Order: C-alpha cells, then structure tokens, then sequence
C-alpha cells in the first residue's frame, strides 16, 4: 500500500521526503506547521502536473478543469462561488428528506435479508446508496441502484475508477471499456442536462440545487464540455468518497462491540425508534460524529493533496527545489505516533468533549480554500444511513472477509466487507 510506504519513510527520514508518486518527484511534508502554512494561505494552489492525469484518462476527457481538477485559482475561485449557493445551511437542511428516503430504503432492503445467513457487500449496498443519494439531491432523478436499476451505470462508474488507477500507477480490452465507460459518464451528464433544460423551457419550477449552480457557472461559454466536467466531477466526487468512508466506518464497527453499543445507546436516547430524523437531531448525535472523525482519521477515502511550491523554500530546515509538487497526507500523519498516541488503535474518545482539536495533523476534508466542498453534505448523508442502521441492524463480518485497504483513485476497504444480518 503506497500509503504505509510513505508512513515509514516519514518516521524514518523526517518531516520532508522526496519521492516517487504517480510517475513524479515530489515531497511529502508531514510537520503541522507546513501543512498550516501551505493549505491555509490562497498563496499555494494545486500542482497542475499532478491534476493533469485525471482531466483526461486514456486519451478520454473526464473531469477536465471541473472544480476538484482546476488549479488555477482565478478560474477556480469564479465557479466555487456561484457553486457555494448550492452548499448553503438552508440548501442542506432541504436535503434531509432525500437522505432519509435512501436511508430508509437501505435499511429495509437490508432488512428483508436480515437472517444470519445471508452474505451481503455493505461495500456495494453503501455505493449504491450514496449514488442513489447524490443523483437525487445533486441533479434531481432517481437512479434506484437499490433497486437493481442502472447496473450498466455502476459497471460503468467501476471501470472509470479502476481505469484512473491504472493510468496513475504505470489491457487493451480494459483500455476500451475504460474509455467506453467514460463517454457513458459524460452522456449520461449530457442527458440529465437535456432533462433539466426540457423542464424549464416548459416553464416549470425546479428547486435550487447542485445541478442549477453548475448551469450557472457554465452560463456564456460556447460548448457544454465544462458543464459535463463539472457534471463528471460532482457526479463521482459526491458519492464515491462517502461510500468509502461508510464501508470503512461499517468494517472496523463488526469488531468494536463496546463501541457499538455505546452507539446503539445513544441512538436509543436521543432518536429511539423515531423513523424521521430531523436536521436538529444529527447535531445531538455526539458519540456517532466522533466515530466518524475517528474513523476518517485511520481511513480516509482522500488521503491527501498536492500544492505547487512555485520557488526553492526552506521547510523545515530542508531546501526544497522551486517547481515542486509537495504531497500531503491526513492518511500519514493519522498514523504516526507523534501526533496521535497509540495511533493503531480505533479510540473514538480522541474526538470526546474537551479533548483538544487536532491541530492541522487530521484533515480528511482537505484544508483551507481548496477544502472539500461538499463536507457538511457528507457529514450529515452518513450520519443519517449510520444511525438508522445503528436503531435497525445488527451486523457480522464474514469469516475469512478482511480489514485491509487498497489504494485504487481512493482508499476504499480491501474486501466488499460482506457480512450477514440480523434485526436488533
Ligand atoms: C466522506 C466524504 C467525503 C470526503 C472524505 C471528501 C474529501 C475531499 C477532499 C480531501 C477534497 C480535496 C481534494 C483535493 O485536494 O484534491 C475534496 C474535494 C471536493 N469534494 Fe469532497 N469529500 C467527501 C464527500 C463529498 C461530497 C458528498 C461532495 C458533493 C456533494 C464532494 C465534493 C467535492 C468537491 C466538488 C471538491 C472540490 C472542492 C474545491 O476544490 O473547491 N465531496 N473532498
Ligand atoms: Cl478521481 C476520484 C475518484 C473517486 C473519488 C475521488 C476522486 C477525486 C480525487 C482527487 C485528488 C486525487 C485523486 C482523486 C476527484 C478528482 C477529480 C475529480 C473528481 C474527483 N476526489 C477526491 C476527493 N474528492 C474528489
């Protein structure tokens, strides 16, 4: 696992190391001090070269210069803004009932297997359910890959991302599937825009959301390419890294039973059986918002970032040469035990009332200007699936199922965490 490799040699060899990352040289730079000096200043911006491989993928235009793959700031700084709108406390609160819908829906799809027996992928019931969530919030239709529709979308989301790895980290069928698979993406975005287009061109009202700020950003350019990059980028970046994180957050519970328990309690106290939950009741789930944070901090579905250092800078007491790519890592200093004592151990207590902030050595939605958009979002859909499962099920990793990680474009678990299930 790169990752692990790139622990050692922090430990090992200090706060500044060259190496050798997706065909470049770079530096990761693991002090809190660099990582607060170069995430928290709109001074440094993503490095272009290492952006570069997922604007086109085997000669196939895929994200282009969407809002995660644009590094220059200016162009940058035009769309996040007008894209915000869709981000604000109130778009949010609107959403609740697209989070409760698909939760609800996991939940009893789950439960009519609940029999002990049953081997079920959480990894694949979780990515259908964040992509079942994004489409609705995001571009207002229903893809219902919990019922078994669009399984020529997620085959073709599937051979995207395995497509991303291989063309990062060094076939001539997986080549055409994957450039296929890409084009469907961008055909399905061209769709979903004709759709929208067709409803207001009738006159219909179709509320403010992610979808209307991103026509907007894209009003007065003469194609429609930067809407579908945009409409790529959102499309994946809204779904892919919150299954991750449910899958992890799923996998290390099965073998946290005091933990859980301690989750079922509370859960128990401030909703009980309640169906609904409000936006006022995720605020109150305290327990639950720390085993989150602690499960990001040992699994994070981005491990990091790149900033263009544009000129020769000391770093921590190292010259570093201009034009260089500098990698951050949250997945790094998570595990090192300078930062966090006894950094192995899954202890959500590290995130309890009172206990200091992580000072800029946790950062799983990123930092600063170029930080994760869609946090609040993420936070607030996996609150929402995590308690409802916590009132509801019951779950058992299947024997012989694994808690490793592979790095493919994200981290995500090893094994498709295959448990059977049982009601509470
Ligand atoms: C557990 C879930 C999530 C995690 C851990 C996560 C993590 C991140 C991180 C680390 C970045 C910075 C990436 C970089 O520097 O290359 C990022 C960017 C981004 N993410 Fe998230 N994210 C998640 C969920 C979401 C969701 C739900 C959405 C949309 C609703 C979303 C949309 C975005 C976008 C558009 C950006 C680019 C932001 C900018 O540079 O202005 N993400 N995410
Ligand atoms: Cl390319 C990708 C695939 C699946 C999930 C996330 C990403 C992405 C990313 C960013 C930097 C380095 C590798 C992957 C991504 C990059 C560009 C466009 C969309 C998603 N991402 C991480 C967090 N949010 C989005």
């Amino acid at each position: 696992v790169l990752q692990d490799v790139f622990l050692d040699w922090a430990k090992k060899y200090g706060p500044v190391v060259r190496v050798n990352v997706f065909h470049k040289t770079s530096v990761i730079v693991t002090s809190p001090e660099s990582v607060k000096k170069f995430l928290m200043s709109t001074k440094y911006n993503k490095d272009s070269k290492m952006y570069r491989a997922l604007q086109t993928v085997f000669g196939e235009r895929l994200f282009g210069q969407g809002l995660v793959s644009e590094c220059n700031y200016e162009r940058w700084h035009k769309q996040r803004r007008v894209i915000d709108l869709a981000f604000s406390r109130s778009s949010l609160v609107s959403l609740m009932e697209t989070f409760n819908e698909k939760a609800e829906q996991l939940v009893e799809i789950l439960e009519a297997k609940a029999d002990g027996q049953t081997p079920v992928s959480m990894q694949d019931m979780l990515t259908y359910t964040a992509m079942d969530i994004l489409a609705k919030a995001a571009f207002g239709m229903e893809t219902s890959m919990l019922l078994g529709a669009q399984k020529p979308l997620s085959q073709a989301v599937k051979l995207m991302l395995e497509g991303i790895t291989a063309s990062r980290n060094t076939k001539r069928k997986q080549l055409r599937e994957v450039r296929e698979s890409i084009r469907f993406l961008r055909q399905v975005g061209r769709d979903w825009v004709q759709r929208r287009r067709e409803a207001l061109k009738r006159g219909e009202e179709v509320p403010a959301d992610i979808l209307t700020q991103i026509l907007k950003a894209e009003e007065g350019a003469q194609d429609d390419e930067g809407l579908l990059d945009n409409f790529v980028t959102f499309f994946i970046a809204g779904h892919e890294t919150s299954a991750n994180h449910l899958a992890f957050t799923v996998m290390e519970l099965s073998r946290q039973p005091e933990i859980v328990a301690r989750l079922q309690a509370e859960v128990d106290e401030v909703i009980g059986s309640k169906r609904y939950l409000d936006f006022e009741d995720l605020g109150r789930l305290q327990y639950l918002s720390q085993v989150l944070k602690e499960s990001l901090r040992l699994y994070p579905p981005a491990w990091g970032t790149f900033r263009l250092l544009e000129e020769e800078t000391l770093i921590d007491g190292v010259r570093v040469p201009g034009n260089t790519p500098l990698l951050f890592s949250t997945y790094v200093m998570g595990r090192m035990d300078t930062y966090f004592e006894d950094p192995l151990t899954f202890n959500p207590d590290r995130f309890g009332p009172g206990a200091p902030k992580p000072r800029f050595t946790y950062f799983p939605f990123s930092l600063g200007h170029r930080s994760c958009i869609g946090q609040q979002f993420a936070q607030m859909e996996v609150k929402v699936v995590m308690a409802k499962l916590l009132q509801r099920l019951e779950f058992r990793l299947v024997p012989g199922q694994r808690f490793g990680l592979q790095e493919q474009a994200t981290l995500k678990p090893l094994d498709p965490v295959l448990c059977t299930l049982r009601p509470r």
